[PDB]
């Protein structure tokens, strides 16, 4: 019955969000407000090349790390600007100097997993 594959591409199936979520209430604006980090899932394509990655025997810690990194719009942890400051050129080095109470890492952490459909 001449299956209709239009709706399986890209003029069509809609994308992935770009979702604010405030991770923190220790980050605010210039008048007191959160700022929310904006978190938006990576491609399969790309979870696949980050596991080959991380992998030799997978590092697990590491390789959800580098999703979530990756995950995250606003901050991104691989910003020079942030490597500089926190003075270190790990974009995972730098989430946990800048998400510095362990809650708020963990959850980080979670959420960003979350965002990518996982569970
Ligand atoms: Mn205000």
């Amino acid at each position: 019955k001449v299956y209709d594959l239009s709706f399986f591409m890209p003029g069509q199936t809609i994308d992935a969000e770009e979702v604010e979520v405030p991770i923190s209430k220790r980050f605010v604006d210039k008048e007191g407000n959160v700022v929310p980090f904006i978190f938006k899932a990576i491609t399969t394509d790309r979870i696949d090349e980050l596991e080959k990655e991380n992998t030799t025997e997978l590092d697990s810690q590491r390789f959800y790390a580098r999703i979530a990194v990756e995950t995250t719009v606003y901050p991104t942890f691989k910003a020079k600007e942030l490597r500089e400051a926190y003075k270190t050129e790990d974009p995972v080095e730098v989430a946990k100097r800048v998400l510095s109470v362990g809650g708020e890492y963990a959850n980080w952490l979670n959420k960003a997993i979350e965002i990518n459909g996982f569970d």
